[PDB]
C-alpha cells in the first residue's frame, strides 16, 4: 500500500544516512589503527636493536623470539622439539600491513633465507619457500615450519587454513606486541 | 648474565611505553565508538518514530521486525513458526551500552510487559522474565523466547550461552544497523 510505501521511502532514507556515519567510522578507524602502527614502530626497532645489537639469533638475550612462541598456548602447539634449533636463530617478528608476517634469520646451517615472509591478503596466503639446505630439511614429520605453505570433504582446505590463520593472528597481535612478557612467562 | 639482564630492562622499558600507547589507544577507540553510538541513535528514533507511527507493531509497516528477522540466517533458526503471533507485535529493537538489549512490544494477548530487555555483561545474562498471560505460553517446545533466560559435562553450559550470545550479536550489530535490508531481503 502506498502509506506503507510512503514509510518504506523514508526508512531506506534513514538507512543511507546510516551508511554514510558507518563509513566516517570507519574511516576514522583506518586513520587511528594507522596513526597507533605507527606509534608501535618505533618501540618494536627499539626492541630488535636491543636484542640483535653474529650467527646466533637475538645474541644480547639468546632464545628470546623462541621461549616468547614456547610460552603462547595457541602457537606452542604447533612448534616441536626439532624445530627449536632453527628458531634460536630468529633475530625479530616483524608486521606490515591484509598483513604480511616476517621472521628475520641470522645465518643458519638450515637455510639460506635471512627472511620468511607469510602475506595474508584479506582470500589466499602466500609464503616464501624455505632454501633448505642439504640434508637439512627437518620437514622430512610436523613442524612450524609447515606453516610457509601457499594456499586460497573440502574440511582439509578450511581446517589447515583455520588453524594456520590462528596461528598467524596470535603471532600478529599477541606475540609481536607483547613479546618481551610471553618470554618471562608473565602472561 | 648481567649483559643479557641489561638488555632485559630496557626491553621491559620498550614494553611499558608500548603499554602506555595502547592505552591511548584503546581509548581513542572507546571515544570513536561512543561519538557513533551517538550519531546512530537519532536515526533509530526516526526509523521508530516512522514505524510505530496502536494494538498491532509496527503499524506503518505491519511486520516489520518479523521479516528483518526471518531474513537473517543466524536469527531465522531460533524463530519458530508459532512465535511469528508474538513477534508480529513488536514496536522497535534498541540497544544501549557491557550492552542491553531491548525489545519493546505493543500490548498483545501474550504477555504484559511492554519491554522485554536482555542485560549481556561483558559473565554473566540478565534477561527480563515474560509476563505470559493465561493459556498463552508457547514455551509450552523450542521458541524465540527461550532467548530471555538468565545464566553464567559443563558443554551444555558453554554451548547455551554460546548460541544464545551469537543470536545477541547478530541482533546488535546486524540487524538493529541494517534493519530494513533484511526486510527487504536484500542483505
Amino acid at each position: 500500500t502506498e502509506e506503507q510505501k510512503e514509510t518504506l521511502k523514508k526508512l531506506k532514507l534513514y538507512q543511507k544516512e546510516y551508511y554514510d556515519y558507518e563509513s566516517k567510522f570507519e574511516y576514522e578507524l583506518f586513520l587511528l589503527r594507522q596513526k597507533y602502527h605507527d606509534l608501535y614502530g618505533p618501540i618494536y626497532d627499539k626492541r630488535r636493536e636491543a636484542l640483535v645489537g653474529a650467527k646466533i639469533g637475538t645474541p644480547n638475550l639468546p632464545e628470546f623470539w623462541l621461549r616468547a612462541l614456547r610460552n603462547n598456548n595457541t602457537v606452542s602447539h604447533v612448534i616441536e622439539d626439532h624445530d627449536e634449533e632453527i628458531l634460536v636463530y630468529l633475530n625479530d617478528i616483524r608486521c606490515d600491513y591484509g598483513f604480511i608476517l616476517s621472521f628475520y634469520f641470522a645465518t643458519n646451517p638450515f637455510f639460506s633465507n635471512s627472511v620468511l615472509t607469510k602475506t595474508y591478503h584479506m582470500l589466499h596466503t602466500e609464503a616464501t619457500v624455505i632454501d633448505w639446505y642439504d640434508n637439512k630439511n627437518i620437514l622430512k614429520r610436523d613442524s612450524f615450519f609447515h606453516f610457509f605453505t601457499s594456499h586460497k570433504e573440502v574440511a582439509q582446505l578450511e581446517m589447515i587454513i583455520e588453524g594456520d590463520y590462528e596461528v598467524a593472528l596470535t603471532i600478529k597481535e599477541r606475540i609481536i606486541p607483547y613479546a618481551v612478557d610471553y618470554y618471562l612467562g608473565i602472561i
